[PDB]
């Protein structure tokens, strides 16, 4: 049962043991880059962004697009 | 149901061309043709949601971390 993230930050808080600082490490990025990016709108993040983020977190995206009754995974 | 390219989706589930789908998300053929060819790192999440919408189709992401998992919402813009 997936948990739902409006945020950025809501991801890593789902997690639980990973800290913005963690993270922002994880990603070789600096903590102040990573507030940053956490107190912006998820619909103005870039794909790219996404992805780093999340694999800083351990997990891999799946980008899925619903058309009618069936689903197609983006790759990209 | 699966799809290394944008433009592949376009055509396999429609239609529609490159200038339909840039009138539908009231955007620039060039930033359609961007889109379908260029790399998507430094897409923004609610251009690939438009993109997507202007399909007919609705854009889902989920961070995946195995026994558990996250669904992002709010993926449009305004």
């Amino acid at each position: 049962d997936a948990v739902l993230a409006h945020r950025l930050a809501e991801i890593r808080k789902a997690l639980g043991h990973a800290r913005q600082a963690d993270v922002a490490a994880l990603m070789g990025v600096s903590q102040a880059r990573v507030s940053k990016l956490e107190s912006g709108d998820l619909s103005h993040t870039e794909l790219g962004t996404l992805q780093a983020y999340v694999a800083a977190l351990g997990g891999h995206l799946r980008i899925v697009a619903e058309f009618g009754e069936n689903t197609v995974e983006l790759t990209a």
